[PDB]
C-alpha cells in the first residue's frame, strides 16, 4: 500500500472504531465524536471537556440535521482539519 | 501520533510531493495528478493511460475552473474515494 492508500484505510478504520460503539453503528453520536477527537486528534485539537463544545462541534458537522455525524460529514470534518493544517504550513 | 493524525499528515505530504514538481508548486496540473493517481492509488483506481481519462478526471475535480487541482479540490477527490470505499464495505 502507498502512503495515500494507507491514509484512506486509516480514515475509514478510525471512523468505524468510534461509530460502531453505540446506537447506529455507522454514525457518530456526540459521545463517540467527543471520544474520537479527544483520543485521535489530541495533537491537533484542544481536548473537549465541556458539553457546550461537544454541542457546537456536532452542530457544525451535522449537515443533514439528524443529530449525529455520518461518514460524509466526518470526511467534511477531516477536510476542514487537513485544509487548515495545509494553509497553515505555506 | 494517532492513526488519524498520521492519515492527515500523509494526505498533506502526498499532495505536496506531486504538486511541487512543476509550475504552481501548490497545485496539481494534469501530469502531476496523473502521476499521483498512477503511483499512489494503484490498488484502488485503474491506471490512467489515455489523455481522455486524465482530462475527464481533471475536469471532474476542477471546481474553480483554473485547469489544475488545488488542495481543496484534492481533498474533495479523497472524500469521493474514501466515501465510495466506505459505502462499498457495508
Ligand atoms: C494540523 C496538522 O495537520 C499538523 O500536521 C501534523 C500539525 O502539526 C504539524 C498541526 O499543528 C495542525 C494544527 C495546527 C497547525 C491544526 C489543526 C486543526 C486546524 C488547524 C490547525
Ligand atoms: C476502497 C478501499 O478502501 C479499499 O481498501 C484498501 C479497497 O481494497 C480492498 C478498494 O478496492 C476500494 C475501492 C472500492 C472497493 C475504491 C477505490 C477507489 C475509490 C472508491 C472505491
Ligand atoms: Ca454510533
Ligand atoms: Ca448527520
Ligand atoms: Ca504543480
Ligand atoms: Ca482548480
Amino acid at each position: 500500500m502507498s502512503e495515500l492508500e494507507k491514509a484512506v484505510v486509516a480514515l475509514i478504520d478510525v471512523f468505524h472504531q468510534y461509530s460502531g460503539r453505540e446506537g447506529d453503528k455507522h454514525k457518530l453520536k456526540k459521545s463517540e465524536l467527543k471520544e474520537l477527537i479527544n483520543n485521535e486528534l489530541s495533537h491537533f485539537l484542544e481536548e473537549i471537556k465541556e458539553q457546550e463544545v461537544v454541542d457546537k462541534v456536532m452542530e457544525t458537522l451535522d449537515s443533514d440535521g439528524d443529530g449525529e455525524c455520518d461518514f460524509q460529514e466526518f470526511m467534511a470534518f477531516v477536510a476542514m482539519i487537513t485544509t487548515a493544517c495545509h494553509e497553515f504550513f505555506e
